[PDB]
């Protein structure tokens, strides 16, 4: 298996992501965003990241999916104004 190089970007009104993949082995993909947690779900691919700041839920967001370029970027919108979640591809991840 190889990691995708996912990369992670933020502004003033939203956090959005991007995960790279083509094997994606599942018709349709999973992502789940409550508070600050990210979640990914796509075929052996798990991807749990934990957002600096929160954002918020209300099914309007904005993003889009693209196999032709094998690119899935998703933007969200934040529970605070004028949050910026620093050091989000600086950041790290803890194992349980």
């Amino acid at each position: 298996m190889l990691t995708p190089a996912f990369d992670l970007s933020q502004d003033p009104d939203f956090l959005t992501i991007a995960i790279r993949v083509s094997y994606a082995r599942v018709s349709e993909f999973d992502v789940y965003f409550e508070g600050s947690d990210f979640k990914f779900y796509a075929k052996p691919y798990f991807l749990r990241l934990t957002l600096p700041g929160r954002i918020v839920e209300n099914g309007s967001e904005q993003g889009s999916y693209d196999a032709d370029k094998g690119i899935f970027t998703i933007r969200l919108p934040k529970e605070t104004p004028g949050q910026h979640f620093e050091g989000l591809n600086m950041l790290t991840a803890l194992l349980a």
